[PDB]
């Protein structure tokens, strides 16, 4: 807060998960947003449920793409908030399709008020996110798919495409950077992470981002 801060390191921020061949990150930028938040409001870090949003979201367009925003407002104005836990509402999707939507059967796991929006300043974003935690963001992902490791800094920075979760940010580093989870499982970047540089709206981080506020 100011330099450095990681939210890994402070427990709040579940295991990278697999999309697979949905179009569906829109919704783990979201839910992975919500279940930081949650946890950051004083409760047990749950694994909640990418595949309510993906089926049951009829705002976005499950496997063909969506809006962090729009997943947001559904929770609160359709489903009263809820989040169900991804072990009752588990991911099928990952084939590419988006099974029909199953009302009943599925435990709340977190619930939402609403989301803000946040400005596109990369320095008033690490300010939120030093207090109050991750942000979802969308990001142009063109380079991402030869992305080894290390911090990226050059970074095709054209069209918004993919959306992710900012996690953290060290100023202190020699060339100060972001930490983003992805949804490409561990087997992407540095464990499923990457790191771009920051102050130079990389991959256009400062764009789109937003977060669900709880309580
Ligand atoms: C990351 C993905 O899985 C895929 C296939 N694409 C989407 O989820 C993108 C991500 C956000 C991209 N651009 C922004 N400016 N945020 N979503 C997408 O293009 O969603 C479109 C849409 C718009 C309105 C209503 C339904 C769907």
């Amino acid at each position: 807060a100011p330099a450095a801060v990681d939210w890994r390191a402070r427990g709040a921020v579940t295991a990278v998960k697999d999309q697979g061949q949905c179009g569906s990150c829109w919704a783990f930028s979201a839910i992975g947003n919500v279940e930081c938040q949650w946890f950051l409001a004083g409760h047990p870090l749950t694994n909640l449920s990418e595949q309510m949003l993906v089926s049951c979201d009829k705002t976005d367009s499950g496997c063909s793409g969506g809006l962090m925003n729009n997943a947001f407002e559904w929770i609160v104005q359709e489903n009263n908030g809820a989040v169900y836990t991804e072990d009752s509402y588990p991911y099928a999707s990952g084939e590419g399709i988006s099974p029909p939507c199953t009302t009943s059967g599925h435990t709340v796991g977190a619930t939402i008020t609403g989301h803000v929006e946040l400005p596109q300043d990369e320095a008033q974003i690490a300010a939120w996110l030093a207090v109050n935690g991750p942000v979802a963001v969308a990001v142009d992902a063109s380079s991402w798919m030869t992305y080894t490791g290390g911090v990226m800094t050059s970074c095709v920075s054209e069209q918004l495409d993919h959306g992710v979760l900012l996690v953290g940010y060290n100023d202190s580093a020699a060339v100060p950077y972001w930490i983003i989870k992805n949804s490409w499982t561990t087997q992407w970047g540095e464990e499923g992470y990457i790191r771009i540089a920051k102050g130079s709206n990389q991959c256009l981080v400062k764009e789109e981002a937003s977060s669900a506020v709880v309580g």
